[PDB]
């Protein structure tokens, strides 16, 4: 099966708008914050990969009645009055933490390995031409060697950290491993990953509030190691700022001095800092100012910064129904300030009560001013389907009336006992019934003639122009409301556009209104 | 609904938005009262300085009794501070109490950021006719200033 | 003026704002560092616990050496905490030194709540085409949430705006649409779609008036892989030229395909051209259909 293999990476190339590679773009996701995290951590925090050098304690010993040197118990890193003085081991620590180093070192192969399938990835990526992928080998492999991606994977995969990152007891090498942010140069297929995950989602407020999280996450994590790594190059215990047990709200009593006191420490300290509370030791020496007062303002700014965007995001998670209420605070400044009888007060606020809970505010704005009309068309015919179906001047006629007439089509919300038509208005507009029932009475508003249901169409006699009858523009009927009622309204020349355009919906629709004018 | 309804309905809305984000505010500070009052009896009262009790100094000083309604009113007001970040409480001393602190502090960043941003724009838009009104004349005045 | 000269040259305008943002908030807290240890030096060093000396202990602690360096270190971190309104510093003692204070942390107050409102904007308005674009995407969204749209069209407006932000053909002529005059509208969108306008057989064998008329009532449109821009029931009020992507002149069947267009291709107007001749008029006379995504 090496052949398989071998001609199937042979003429393989990849198609970026695929759902597998959107899948692959979140690995890479996985593999960056692990760099990011880890890299830094293992670079400050240095005992993350066993401690590499034995911590020596001096012990007044109960028993010789003298002090000595022996190594730290953790009833000994307790209440210390010096801090511990560090032995290197003679294998640095490759005895006995191997099993540490070698799940550390397991980790950073699986996360260059992603990386490697990664950039053959980027070596047979597909690209746009003429809104098509090209997806043969040649083609893209010289448009992968012309963009200076090269540079960018060849940069990003240099294993300088797997020869010089790592304890080497012979050279007796430290090791050194922050010469992995060459693999966190590799942001781009991170943040393109973070798009496409926010286009796609279908919370995307969600996503968005647990993105900022992660990022102050990150951003509080690389400060502790950045307090930490000042800490210790300063060196610690050596005055009350640097974490040691000269701080003692870092060390205070009956506390043991940890990896884990450590970090948890640096993390609240980097907390305090970035959020400007400032609950923490005072810097003595001057360069611990000058890190202070640049590691507070940097906080001040992109902290200002991150909780703007924060209060923004939870801010839109109810911007429909803030809209909605400043519509209505509008209509009910102007009614108190004009002294707008109080049935009819009621009546506007009932009738914002059925569009909030039935939800019909007109929310076709976003897809009219964004969306193509073959899309909108498509949305509007999708939706409405069930009550276009019920129309007789769609469904006895050509497709393409509808398809002129859906986008014309405006929703409008009508009170219970309202007159949308009576006999002595003039008449501008056509109604398909949305929702909704209506009733045909007379000029006392008792006997009913015929109702109106859901798909019914009323309201052309006055626009079409039948010169039969005596009215002409005129309301022919009354019409009027049983409960609340949405309707499809469409102009008079919208309507005798697509007429003038379609012309057997043209004889239909004055065919019957012709009938009906003349039983009437 | 009945929040939603009472708004709408609602002759005074600013003065009902304001009412509910001050009992919004009430109830979370409360719910963080007695988180931070349980994680402190949990972990034992008089334990360290962080929790409540003898130790603290803050919560229990000198002259001043141990009763049912100092608990509620110091864990009241620890997460007063704690949820607005003024933060002038005792420091945490166990790993467990910086690890609350550091979540309880970071929430109270995000929510209390998010709930007085929307104190701002409702007290701002208790105004907004005036704003808007002189906004245009500010307009007008410029450009007459200018011409 | 050389700073509004450098704002409107740069075309890095939000770098230049932070950097002159950065400035103003180091010369701020700079000049209060002055007034600070003058007011220290002018009341006296070392008479109490707010003035710099040897009584504050924050200014000067054990194994810290008075230098220079050591107080305008700590006057600029004394302002640092009292303009950002941290104020982990001695507290006044003197009552003027009470009226300083308080006088200090308002201006702190004031003027750095309007600092970092113009900072939260500026690195606000570094992601603004992004933040309209979600927005946008988001009314979409809720529309076909709360409306039960089938999900192959939810998908398939999914993917028309992943095209739209990956390939950046959102409609950005807005901003030379409402803010520029029509002589370098039309200069700027025949620079743009120069090798586009060439390809145009109405363009090329004409007169140059009549492409610098058209040019700016042209609109761009994308249109997904698979539509139908024209069929043969529907009117047609447009015509196409191509400006990115490939189409195919295709039957009712959808299979058998007559005549491929490509970019700079002219279609769509034997609708509205009026030909007496033939028995259409205002229909259209064939169906084209996108091959992938076209402008
Ligand atoms: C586990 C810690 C167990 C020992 C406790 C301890 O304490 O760990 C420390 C530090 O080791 C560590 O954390 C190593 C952690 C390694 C983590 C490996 C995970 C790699 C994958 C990362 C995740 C990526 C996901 C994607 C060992 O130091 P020690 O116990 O030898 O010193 C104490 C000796 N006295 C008592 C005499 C003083
Ligand atoms: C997280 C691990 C939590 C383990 C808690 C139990 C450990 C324990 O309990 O063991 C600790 C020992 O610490 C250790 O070496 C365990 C290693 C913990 C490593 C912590 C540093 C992690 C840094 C990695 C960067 C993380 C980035 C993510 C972004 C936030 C003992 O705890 P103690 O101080 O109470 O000992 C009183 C006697
Ligand atoms: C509120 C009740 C105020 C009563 C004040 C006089 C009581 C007094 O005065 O009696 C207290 C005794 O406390 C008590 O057991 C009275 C019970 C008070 C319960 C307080 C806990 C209430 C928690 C309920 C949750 C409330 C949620 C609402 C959202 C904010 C003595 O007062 P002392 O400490 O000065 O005794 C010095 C000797
Ligand atoms: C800045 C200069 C940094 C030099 C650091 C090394 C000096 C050193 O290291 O020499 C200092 C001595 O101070 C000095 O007289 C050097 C003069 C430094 C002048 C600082 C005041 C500058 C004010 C100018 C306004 C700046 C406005 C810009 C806006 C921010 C010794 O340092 P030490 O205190 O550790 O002596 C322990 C024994
Ligand atoms: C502005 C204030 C600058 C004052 C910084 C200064 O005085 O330098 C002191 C540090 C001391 O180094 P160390 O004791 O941390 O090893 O020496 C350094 O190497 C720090 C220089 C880096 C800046
Ligand atoms: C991040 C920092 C995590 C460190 C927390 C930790 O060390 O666990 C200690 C607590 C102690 O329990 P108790 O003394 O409060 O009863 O033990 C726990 O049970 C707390 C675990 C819950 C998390
Ligand atoms: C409002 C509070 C005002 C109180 C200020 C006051 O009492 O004046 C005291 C100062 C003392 O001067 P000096 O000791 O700093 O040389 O005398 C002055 O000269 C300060 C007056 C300037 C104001
Ligand atoms: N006159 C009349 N109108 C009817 C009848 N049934 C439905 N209608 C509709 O009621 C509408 C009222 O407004 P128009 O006169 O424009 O058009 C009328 C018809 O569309 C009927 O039986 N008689
Ligand atoms: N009928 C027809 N139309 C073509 C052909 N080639 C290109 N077209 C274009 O396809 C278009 C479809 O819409 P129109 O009828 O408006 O105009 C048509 C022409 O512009 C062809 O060979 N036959």
């Amino acid at each position: 099966y090496a052949v398989r293999i071998r001609k199937y990476l042979a003429n393989y190339t990849q198609d970026p708008s695929t759902d597998n590679f959107y899948y692959w773009t979140c690995v890479v996701t996985v593999a960056y914050i692990y760099n990011l995290l880890f890299v830094i951590a293992r670079q400050v925090f240095n005992d993350l990969i066993g401690p590499s050098s034995q911590s020596l304690c001096r012990f007044y010993n109960g028993t010789l009645n003298s002090t000595t040197q022996v190594e730290c118990t953790y009833n000994m890193l307790t209440n210390m009055k010096e801090m511990p003085t560090y032995s290197q081991y003679p294998d640095l620590g490759w005895s006995k933490y191997w099993h540490f180093r070698m799940l550390w070192v397991f980790f950073d192969l699986l996360m260059d390995c992603v990386y490697l399938i990664d950039t053959f990835l980027n070596y047979r990526m597909g690209y746009m031409d003429q809104g098509l992928v090209v997806r043969e080998a040649e083609k893209v492999t010289k448009a992968y060697w012309q963009s200076k991606q090269y540079r960018i994977d060849g940069i990003s995969l240099i294993p300088l950290d797997y020869i010089l990152g790592w304890p080497i007891p012979y050279i007796n090498w430290r090791g050194l491993p922050i010469l992995r942010l060459n693999r966190l140069i590799r942001y781009k297929r991170v943040r393109n990953c973070l798009e496409r995950t926010e286009t796609r989602s279908s919370m995307p407020n969600a996503f968005r509030v647990v993105v900022v999280v992660w990022y102050i996450v990150i951003i509080i994590h690389w400060n502790a190691c950045l307090y930490f790594w000042i800490s210790e190059w300063i060196g610690l215990g050596t005055d009350a700022w640097v974490y040691g047990h000269l701080n003692k709200q870092s060390l205070p009593d009956d506390i043991t001095d940890t990896l884990l006191r450590r970090y948890v420490y640096s993390f609240y300290w980097s907390t305090l800092i970035l959020t400007t509370i400032g609950e923490v030791p005072s810097p003595v020496r001057n360069i611990e100012y000058a890190f202070v007062t640049l590691d507070l303002m940097c906080g001040v700014l992109i902290f200002a910064t991150i909780v703007g965007n924060v209060g923004s995001m939870i801010s839109n998670m109810s911007a429909a129904w803030t809209e909605f209420q400043n519509k209505m605070d509008g209509i009910k400044q102007y009614m108190e300030l004009r002294k707008v009888s109080k049935q009819l007060e009621i009546r506007v606020i009932k009738w914002f009560d059925y569009l909030w809970t039935n939800k019909q505010s007109l929310s076709d704005q976003q897809v009219l001013k964004v969306l193509p009309d073959k899309l909108q068309a498509e949305i509007a015919m999708q939706v409405h389907f069930e009550t276009l179906r019920k129309v007789r001047i769609f469904q006895d006629c050509e497709a393409g009336l509808l398809a002129e007439l859906v986008l014309k089509l405006q929703l409008q919300v009508f009170s219970p006992g309202d007159f949308i038509c009576k006999k002595g208005d003039i008449g501008r507009e056509m109604y398909i019934v949305k929702r909704g029932r209506l009733q045909v009475v007379d000029d006392d508003g008792k006997k009913v003639f015929v109702t109106l249901q859901e798909g019914s169409v009323f309201g052309e006699l006055s626009i079409l122009n039948i010169a039969g009858s005596k009215n002409g523009n005129r309301r022919t009927a009354n019409v009027r409301s049983v409960g609340y009622t949405d309707l499809f309204v469409l102009s008079k020349t919208d309507l005798w556009n697509a007429l003038r355009e379609y012309p057997d919906a043209r004889k239909l629709l004055l065919a019957k209104g012709r009938e009906i004018l003349k039983k009437d």
